[PDB]
């Protein structure tokens, strides 16, 4: 129910080995760690959560763009790319969070389907 | 060897039924029709060409964004989104041309892999 | 003068007017301390946030209230807000423009840093 | 005054300086007639392309010479050029800014139309 896809605009390739941390807002308004993982050779990160566990809430998907670029030897601008959204508030949906990275810019979009 | 993927930034969905025309620059410098098709329910267009037919050359992938938005009843800014590039000049590659559409904006990127 | 925020609307092809923007500075304890705020003008710009003396090196977060923007236009948006988190570095150029391009299910951001 | 082009560099976080830009008007026979051209300034902007009297309704193409830009910086780019093709419509607002954000394998463009 939650997938992350990351592309590299400098290389024209998937962004491989990008760390991604997902948080969910708790009742006390703090960000609780929810799931994390790394993008594969295809730039995709599957297996973050399950439909049972991915309940309604406000989620933050933090894509660790600085760590990605630094591991490539590049000094980038941003610390991370964040995507913050309410999920599953009209029932379960499947969400793909996609991002396109450059050293001084990024883009993100959501692809949401109803099973 | 050539796939096109189109996403809709207003709907948060694949862009379905987007017409795409591919041209290849001829020896006389005109744009020759090369292949065409429509995106599926997943926003993807497969089957445009073959590795035999997709020789070296300068290609133009024209994504018919105005026709897409007009079919949704929206008056958009652009006539189309174009992506013009040299392909297969260091041997065969597989190209994905991706685009993200809004009524007054679009983004495009390339994902290129070597089989 | 050292920091400007510019916000554009990809749906209407216009500046994003009267958008609330909050800037925070990361404190030593990793919390986000309020730093400056305002609303974008008719040109989508927010000037006068800080001065050279106040804008020291460090990590800053620019939060753009995209949800209220879209709702005021009668549009249901995906994101709670847009975030741009970056490091200010004195060894680079001296004026930072943080630009954002908004759609309901997507946003893009870039840095335009000049002397 | 009715038409301005602004070009930004997503790799360096800067304006895209000294980029050649050619504007064409679609003729009655569907060919592209030269209309105006220039090179972007230190701010990434190209002003003075046309006047109100000259800029009539019709379809225009703005070609940005991204390939030369990247090569002058020592970077191998994907695209031959970037294109932005749109209709000028008198029933909408009166000043058009065509903005482009460049990366080696990707570009984004938006319209900022104001009165
Ligand atoms: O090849 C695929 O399956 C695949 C999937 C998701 C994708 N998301 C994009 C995408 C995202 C942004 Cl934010 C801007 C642009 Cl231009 C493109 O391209 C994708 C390609």
């Amino acid at each position: 129910p939650l997938m992350v896809k990351v592309l590299d605009a400098v290389r024209g390739s998937p962004a491989i080995n990008v760390a991604v941390h997902v948080f969910r807002k708790a009742a006390d308004d703090t960000w609780e760690p929810f799931a994390s993982g790394k993008t594969s050779e295809s730039g995709e990160l599957h297996g973050l959560t399950t439909e049972e566990e991915f309940v309604e809430g406000i989620y933050k998907v933090e894509i660790d763009t600085k760590s990605y670029w630094k591991a490539l030897g590049i000094s980038p601008f941003h610390e991370h790319a964040e995507v913050v959204f309410t999920a599953n508030d009209s029932g379960p949906r499947r969400y793909t969070i996609a991002a396109l990275l450059s050293p001084y810019s990024y883009s993100t979009t959501a692809v949401i389907t109803n099973p």
